[PDB]
């Protein structure tokens, strides 16, 4: 090409086509639930499932600056049943070695329909989500998911920490090692019910200047970090607006004697639905988000990473957290340890589309594949 008659064949008929959706219209957004209720992920073993909210979708898919044509599904052209979607979400996304700033976006919600699977659409949706993104001139790509795709920035692991140990329990998640005891390892996990951290307070439209600086200083010890405005930033911690608490993000500042913000952490909440059991169908569960502490270049750090974090437990129960989890990314293998934090079974593996770079830390030992202590990693930024 350019040639004068196309040299490959030309496609044949479909019993699909493109459909975009409209998360604004509530009816849809509706469809979008049932799909990715019925037919993603969950734990390998199979017995939970996500339990999308529709407030989770409006904070997750509409930060500022989203576009509708970004949300590709597909249909099926008899009935006008949705049985795929894939989303496209803008982010500014910065490499701190080569010091170069890449607007791009984060490929997510990938879906396709349980019996629809092993028929090569996977792909198909990626190359168009791509071509549309193209369309606006962005030319690199962030995603996570399956060792499919070749060439994967690094690799990080799962980390759990039992907020609710028995209730996991009897859900057959956290098994009970070997001679032990259920009343004793529910107190081996147990916390207080109190932020022992002073000048701890949740965080308010008025802390977004300031935090998003300490932020930005803290983030410089990665390879890639995330680059937000203040009306981005203000989404993604605050949620759809402040003047109305969000229940899907919470974000905590700590303050010193003096009115100033030294660290600072935040977590979203996205819980599990139980199936065959009869006590409960739902477990709460949090997962780590963006986080800073001005006390990285003292000596004190990690002492404060693990306040810092193990505060952010004892306030996850104020909202039903039964486990608290995050990956290895970040400067995580810092607090892991000592906070209790048990290693998982998942792994997740980071995409950049269309641009080479060197391979960065996972937090992993990159041959046993085990979580490895104090170990600063390349990636400071945090997809759902
Ligand atoms: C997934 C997940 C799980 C579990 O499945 C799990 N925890 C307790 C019991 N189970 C079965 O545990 C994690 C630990 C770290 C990061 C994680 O995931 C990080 C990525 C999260 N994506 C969530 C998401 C958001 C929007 C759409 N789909 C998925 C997970």
């Amino acid at each position: 090409t350019p040639e004068d008659v196309p040299n490959d064949p030309l496609p044949l008929i479909s019993d699909f086509e493109w459909s975009t959706l409209d998360i604004d219209d509530n009816l849809q957004l509706d469809e979008l639930y049932k799909l990715l209720y019925d037919n993603y992920v969950e734990d390998i073993d199979a017995t939970f499932r996500f339990k999308y909210s529709h407030e989770f979708f409006q904070w997750a898919l509409k930060p500022p600056g989203w576009r509708k044509d970004w949300h590709v599904g597909v249909r099926v052209k008899s009935t006008g049943k949705l049985v795929a979607f894939i989303a496209a979400t803008p982010v500014t996304f910065k490499l701190n070695k080569s010091n170069k700033v890449i607007d791009s976006v984060e490929i997510n919600f990938l879906c396709i329909h349980k019996k629809l699977r092993n028929k090569r659409l996977a792909p198909v949706l990626i190359k168009e989500i791509t071509r549309r993104v193209n369309k606006q001139n962005i030319w690199q790509a962030l995603y996570t998911g399956g060792s499919i795709l070749p060439t994967p920035l690094t690799t990080c692991r799962y980390q759990h920490r039992p907020i609710n140990w028995s209730k996991l329990h009897d859900v057959g998640f956290s098994h009970l090692p070997p001679n032990q005891t259920k009343s004793s390892m529910v107190a081996s996990y147990t916390l207080p019910n109190n932020p022992k951290l002073k000048g701890l307070r949740p965080m308010t439209g008025k802390d977004v200047s300031t935090v998003l600086s300490l932020l930005y200083k803290y983030q410089e010890r990665f390879d890639i970090v995330q680059l937000f405005t203040e009306e981005e930033f203000k989404h993604w911690m605050l949620g759809h607006d402040e003047n109305s608490d969000s229940n899907v993000v919470k974000s905590y500042v700590v303050e010193d004697e003096n009115g100033i913000i030294t660290d600072y952490f935040s977590y979203y909440l996205l819980p599990f639905t139980v199936l065959d059991n009869a006590q409960h169908d739902e477990l709460g569960i949090a997962y780590l988000f963006y986080y800073a502490s001005d006390s990285f270049e003292k000596p004190n750090y990690k002492k404060r990473l693990n306040e810092l974090i193990t505060d952010a437990l004892i306030t996850s129960k104020k909202f039903g957290v039964d486990v608290f989890n995050c990956l290895t990314c970040q400067d995580n293998t810092y607090f892991l340890k000592d906070c209790k934090f048990g290693s998982g079974d998942g792994f997740l593996n980071y995409y950049l589309f269309n641009y080479r770079t060197f391979p960065m830390d996972g937090g992993i030992d990159k041959k046993t594949k085990e979580v490895v202590e104090d170990q600063t990693s390349g990636i400071g930024v945090v997809l759902l």
